[PDB]
C-alpha cells in the first residue's frame, strides 16, 4: 500500500491546477469547523476533466490522502454495472456511508459512464442512475462535507443537468503536461527505479509532445523492460534467474529510454494543448517597435489597471498581426506569452479550416471554452485566411467575405470580450482577404504590421537561430545578412538549417572515412557550408505581396 | 433555515418579472376567497423558464412563503428516478397532498426531466410520466387552490402538449440580469458577509455580462474565499485556526473582488439578453432630424394612442436605418428604447448568418418568440445585409436577392405586425442589397437615412465621447472635428480612443520613470496627443459607399 500510496508530492507535473482543487477542498476539509457560512457555502461541484490518463484519480486521491478524509472510490462503471435497482442502491449507500463520516469525498470516476450525455442514454435504466445523482448532490446541499469530484473524460460528455449551480460548478482542467511538468512525472515515476547516468530525463520530456500521465510512466516501464531485456542473455537461467544477483546490477541508459522513447511508445493523445511557451524577447530578433507596441495591450494594462480605468478606455483586445507568412508571428505571440506567464492554446490553420470542410462549426465554441478555463491565455487563431482561401481568392471569388467558422468566431469572441484575461491574437498572412467584421470595434481591432525583417532585423533573427548550434569563427553573420534584402523571416532560418545540414554531411562522411581509415573535423559550421546553401536559396513572398501587404498598412 | 430563507427581498435584480409572478399567483392565493368566479378562472399553468440559475427556484419559494401557502417541492429529477410504478404514485400523492391543503404551490423544477419534448422519451416508461402529469393538471381544474409553478430550462425543451391552454399557459420569462439588477443580487448575497469598503459593487455588476443568479453569488462566494486565502499566512494555525480572532478580522477588498471576476469566474452563460438599455439621446450627438422622426412612431403614437385611431393610420412598424457603418444606428436604436423604457434585444449579423451557414432556419422563430414574452421591446436586426454579403457582391451575384433568414423574419414580423408594443429596427449598411420584399407596407415601411455626421455633429459626438474621460482645457474639439469632412462616427470615436491611448502610455511611462528616479504629469488628455492619434486616423467608408448610399435615397 505505502510503496504506491499517494501524496501532494507522488502528483507532479500539474501544479496550476493541483494548486486550484487542493485551494478548493483543503480548507473547507482540514479547517471546516469556521464551516464556511461566516463567509459563504464551500465547494460541491468539482469535476476535473481532462484526457483519459492525467493524474484524475492520483489528483483526487493526494487531496484524500493528505488532507485527512474518507476518501469512497464510486468507479463509474461498477454502478451502471450491477443490475437493475442495485446502481440507486449503491449511490445512496455510498453517499450515506460518505456522510456518516464527517470528513468525505467521493471520487465518480469515468462520469461519462454513470452521467453521460443525456441524449445517448436511449436506455430508461441508464438514465434512473442519472436522475438519481442529481437529486442526491441537490440533498448534499448543508450535508455536513460531502464535496463531489468527478473524472469525466471531458465536460461535454457529462449531462448538462449536471453541470448547472449546486450541482456539478467548479469545472476545473488537467491539461496534458507540456513540458518541464512531464520531466517531474517522469522523476517521480523514475525515483523508485536507478536511471544508470547519461539519463538526460529534461531531453526525454522534451522529445515527449503529447504523452499524458500514464504514457509516460509506460515509457519509463518499457525503458526498464528493455534494460531488462539487454541483459536477457545474462538473465537466462530458466530456474532461478528471478535472484537479485542478476537483477540490481541493472539500470536503465539512454538508448534504453531512447528505444521506447521513439519506436516502442505509439500511444499518445493529440489535440489543443495548453502551454507556457519556452521562447523569449530574447529569442526574437529585431521588431523592436511591434515588441513596444504588444507591451502596450498585454503587460501594460494588466500592470497598471488602475490607469486605463481613470482615463477610461477598453483595452484594444485582439491584435492582427498581419505580415509576410514566416517573420515571427507566432514567435512574437508565444515569447509575449513567455513574459507574462499565461496559456498559448494555438489554433493553426489546418484546425481551422478542418470545420469549414467538415461543416463542423460547433467546435469553435468548444476552442473559446478551453481558452476560457485556461485564463489567463492566448488565442492564437493563425492563418484565418485560410478558410477565404480555400473558398477562392482575392475578395473571395466563391461568394463574399464570409464563412462557417470565422463567423462564429466573430460571436465567441464579442463573448470573451468580457473575459478580462484573454488575448485573442490573428496571424493572417494576407489581410486583404479576412472578414472586414474582425476589424471592428469591440473584437479584433489593433494592427500590428509584422513587417519583413530588415537588415538589422536579419542580422538579430541570424544570430538568434545560431545560438544552440555552434556557429564557428569567421561565418560572419553581418554580411551574411547584407546579401539578403527580401528574404521572409523562415526562409533565412532555413538557410542556417541547410548549412547545418550541408554542414553535418561532411562531419558524417568524415566519419565513415575514419572507418576506412582506421581498419571532428571543424564541427562549428564553417563560412563553406554557408555559401553552399545560400548557393540554393529562395526569397520567400516576392516583393509582390510585399507591396501587397504594405497596400493593406492604410487600414 | 431562518439563515437562507426566502421571501420578497431575498429575491432581487429581477422584479419586472416577479411583479408578472406575484400578480397571478399572489390574490389568487392570499385572498382567493372570491373564488375569481366572480371574474375569471384563476391561472393554473405558471412555467418561469430561464437559463439555469437565475432565481427560478427563490423566487418561487418567495412567492409561496412570502403569501403563506404548501409550498411541495417535487423537484424534476427525483419522481422520474424512483423506479417504475412509482413516478405516477408520487406525483398524485403530491397533488393530492397540495388539494388537502387549502392554498397549494406545487412547484416542478427541472421540468424537461419530467415532462421532455415528446420526440425524446424513446423509453415508455417515462412517457406515462407526462402523460399523467398532464391528466393530473386537467383535473386540478376547479380544484381548490393548486396554483402549480415549472422550472423549465427553456420553454421549447418542454413538451408542446404541456403547454396547451387549461395546462401550463402563463409563460414568463425569468431573464440574465443585465445591468443595475445583478448589483442588487451581489448586495442581497453581500448584506451577511463584510465588504471592506473599497467595494465598488456597482462597477463589479457593470463588468460582469453573462452571469446569472448563483453565478454572481458563485463570483462573491470566491472573492470572500480569496479574502480568506490572503489570510492564509495569519490562518496557518492548524490546530485551531478556526477560532473568531482571526475570522473577524477580515472583509473583501476590491481586488480579492477582482481576482475571481476576471480570472476565476469562467462560467458565465451567453445568449440573446434582454436589457433596458443605458444610452441615452443625450449622448447621441447631432442626429436631430431622424431624433424627431424616431419620436413619430415609437413615443408619439403610443402617447396618443386615439389620435391615431379616429384619423385612422396604422403606426408604422419597421423603421430601415440605413446609413454609412458605424453612424449611430446601434447607439440610436438603444437610446430610443432607453427613453420608452423597453427591451433592447439586439440580434447581430454574425447571429443572424450563423443560420444561413448553419442551415438553421428555424431559431429565428424563436428570437421574436423571445421578443413576443419581451413586450415592449426592440428588434434591432444589426446588419441584415450580412447573408447577401456572404452569398456575394451586389444584387447577390449568388442568385436573386431572398435567403434561408430574411424569408423566414419576412413571416415573423407580418405575424407580429399584430403585437403592438414591439419595433423592428433594421440597420442595414449597404441598402441596395437586402430583400426588396422587406421594403414592403405592413412590414418595415419608413426608412430613416442616418447620415454621414455632418461638421456640428463631429463636434457633438466628439464630446459626447469625450464625457466620461478627461479632455483638457486647450483640446479645443471644435476645430479638431472641422479637420474631418467624411470621418464616419467611430472612426472620430477611434481617434479620441486611439488619444486616450497614446495619452495613457506616457503616463504610466512617466510612472515607471517616477520608480527609477525615486531608486500625475498632465493626466487629462492634452491637444498633443490628440494630433498624435489624427496623425494616423482613417476616413472610414470613402465617398463612394457615400454617393452609393445616397443613390438608396431615391427611395
Ligand atoms: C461603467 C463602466 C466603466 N468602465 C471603464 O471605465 C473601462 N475599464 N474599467 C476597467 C477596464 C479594464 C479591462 C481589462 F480588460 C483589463 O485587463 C486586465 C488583464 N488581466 N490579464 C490580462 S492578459 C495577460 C497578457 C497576455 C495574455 C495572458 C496574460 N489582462 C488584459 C490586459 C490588456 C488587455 N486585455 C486583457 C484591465 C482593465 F482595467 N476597463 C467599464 C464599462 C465600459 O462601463
Ligand atoms: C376596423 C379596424 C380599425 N383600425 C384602425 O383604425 C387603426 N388603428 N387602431 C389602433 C391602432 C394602433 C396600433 C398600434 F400599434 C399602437 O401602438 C401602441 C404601442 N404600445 N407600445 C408601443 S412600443 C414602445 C416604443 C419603442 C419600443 C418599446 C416601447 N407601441 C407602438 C407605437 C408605435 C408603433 N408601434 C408600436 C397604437 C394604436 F393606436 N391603429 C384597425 C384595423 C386596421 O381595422
Ligand atoms: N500527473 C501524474 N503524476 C504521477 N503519475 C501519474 C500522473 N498522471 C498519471 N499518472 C500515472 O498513471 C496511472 C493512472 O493514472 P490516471 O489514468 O490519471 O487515473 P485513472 O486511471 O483513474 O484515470 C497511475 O498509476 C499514475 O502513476
Ligand atoms: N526572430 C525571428 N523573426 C522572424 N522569424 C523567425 C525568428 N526566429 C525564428 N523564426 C522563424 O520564423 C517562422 C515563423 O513562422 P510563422 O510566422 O508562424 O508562419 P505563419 O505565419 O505562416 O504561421 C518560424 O518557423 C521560425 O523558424
Ligand atoms: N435572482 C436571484 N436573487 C438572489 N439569489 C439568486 C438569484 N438567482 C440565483 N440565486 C442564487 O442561486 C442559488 C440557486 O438558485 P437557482 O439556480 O435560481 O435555483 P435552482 O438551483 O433551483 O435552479 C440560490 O442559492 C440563490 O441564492
Ligand atoms: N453620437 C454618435 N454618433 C455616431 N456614432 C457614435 C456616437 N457615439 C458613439 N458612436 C460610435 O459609433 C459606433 C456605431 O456602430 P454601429 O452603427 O453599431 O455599427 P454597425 O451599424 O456596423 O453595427 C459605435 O461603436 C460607437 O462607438
Amino acid at each position: 500500500e505505502s510503496l504506491n500510496e499517494v501524496g501532494y508530492d507522488d502528483i507532479g507535473g500539474c501544479r496550476k491546477q493541483l494548486a486550484q482543487i487542493k485551494e478548493m477542498v483543503e480548507l473547507p476539509l482540514r479547517h471546516p469547523a469556521l464551516f464556511k457560512a461566516i463567509g459563504v457555502k464551500p465547494p460541491r461541484g468539482i469535476l476535473l476533466y481532462g484526457p483519459p490518463g492525467t493524474g484524475k484519480t492520483l489528483i483526487a486521491r493526494a487531496v484524500a490522502n493528505e488532507t485527512g478524509a474518507f476518501f469512497f472510490l464510486i468507479n463509474g462503471p461498477e454502478i451502471m454495472s450491477k443490475l437493475a435497482g442495485e446502481s440507486e442502491s449503491n449511490l445512496r449507500k455510498a453517499f450515506e456511508e460518505a456522510e456518516k463520516n464527517a470528513p468525505a469525498i467521493i471520487f465518480i470516476d469515468e462520469l461519462d459512464a454513470i452521467a453521460p450525455k443525456r441524449e445517448k442514454t436511449h436506455g430508461e435504466v441508464e438514465r434512473r442512475i442519472v436522475s438519481q445523482l442529481l437529486t442526491l448532490m441537490d440533498g448534499l446541499k448543508q450535508r455536513a462535507h460531502v464535496i463531489v469530484m468527478a473524472a469525466t473524460n471531458r465536460p461535454n460528455s457529462i449531462d448538462p443537468a449536471l453541470r448547472r449551480f449546486g450541482r456539478f460548478d467548479r469545472e476545473v482542467d488537467i491539461g496534458i503536461p507540456d513540458a518541464t511538468g512531464r520531466l517531474e512525472i517522469l522523476q517521480i515515476h523514475t525515483k523508485n527505479m536507478k536511471l544508470a547516468d547519461d539519463v538526460d530525463l529534461e531531453q526525454v520530456a522534451n522529445e515527449t509532445h503529447g504523452h499524458v500521465g500514464a504514457d509516460l510512466a509506460a515509457l519509463c516501464s518499457e525503458a526498464a523492460l528493455q534494460a531488462i531485456r539487454k541483459k536477457m542473455d545474462l538473465i537466462d537461467l530458466e530456474d532461478e534467474t528471478i535472484d537479485a544477483e542478476v537483477m540490481n546490477s541493472l539500470a536503465v541508459t539512454m538508448d534504453d529510454f531512447r528505444w521506447a522513447l521513439s519506436q516502442s511508445n505509439p500511444s499518445a493523445l493529440r489535440e489543443t494543448v495548453v502551454e507556457v511557451p519556452q521562447v523569449t524577447w530574447e529569442d526574437i530578433g529585431g521588431l523592436e517597435d511591434v515588441k513596444r507596441e504588444l507591451q502596450e495591450l498585454v503587460q501594460y494594462p494588466v500592470e497598471h489597471p488602475d490607469k486605463f480605468l481613470k482615463f477610461g478606455m477598453t483595452p484594444s483586445k485582439g491584435v492582427l498581426f498581419y505580415g509576410p507568412p514566416g517573420c515571427g508571428k507566432t514567435l512574437l505571440a508565444k515569447a509575449i506569452a513567455n513574459e507574462c506567464q499565461a496559456n498559448f492554446i494555438s489554433i493553426k490553420g489546418p484546425e481551422l479550416l478542418t470545420m469549414w470542410f467538415g461543416e463542423s462549426e460547433a467546435n469553435v465554441r468548444e476552442i473559446f471554452d478551453k481558452a476560457r478555463q485556461a485564463a489567463p491565455c492566448v488565442l492564437f487563431f493563425d492563418e484565418l485566411d485560410s478558410i477565404a482561401k480555400a473558398r477562392g481568392g482575392n475578395i473571395g471569388d466563391g461568394g463574399g467575405a464570409a464563412d462557417r467558422v470565422i463567423n462564429q468566431i466573430l460571436t465567441e469572441m464579442d463573448g470573451m470580450s468580457t473575459k478580462k484575461n484573454v488575448f485573442i491574437i490573428g496571424a493572417t498572412n494576407r489581410p486583404d482577404i479576412i472578414d472586414p467584421a474582425i476589424l471592428r470595434p469591440g473584437r479584433l481591432d489593433q494592427l500590428i504590421y509584422i513587417p519583413l525583417p530588415d537588415e538589422k532585423s536579419r542580422v538579430a533573427i541570424l544570430k538568434a537561430n545560431l545560438r544552440k548550434s555552434p556557429v564557428a569563427k569567421d561565418v560572419d553573420l553581418e554580411f551574411l545578412a547584407k546579401m539578403t534584402n527580401g528574404f521572409s523571416g523562415a526562409d533565412l532560418t532555413e538557410i542556417c538549417q541547410r548549412a547545418c545540414k550541408l554542414a553535418i554531411r561532411e562531419s558524417i562522411e568524415s566519419e565513415i572515412r575514419r572507418e576506412r581509415e582506421r581498419q571532428d573535423p571543424v564541427p562549428e559550421i564553417r563560412r563553406d557550408h554557408f555559401e553552399e546553401a545560400m548557393r540554393f536559396a529562395r526569397r520567400s513572398v516576392s516583393d509582390n505581396d510585399i507591396r501587397k501587404y504594405e497596400m493593406f498598412a492604410q487600414t
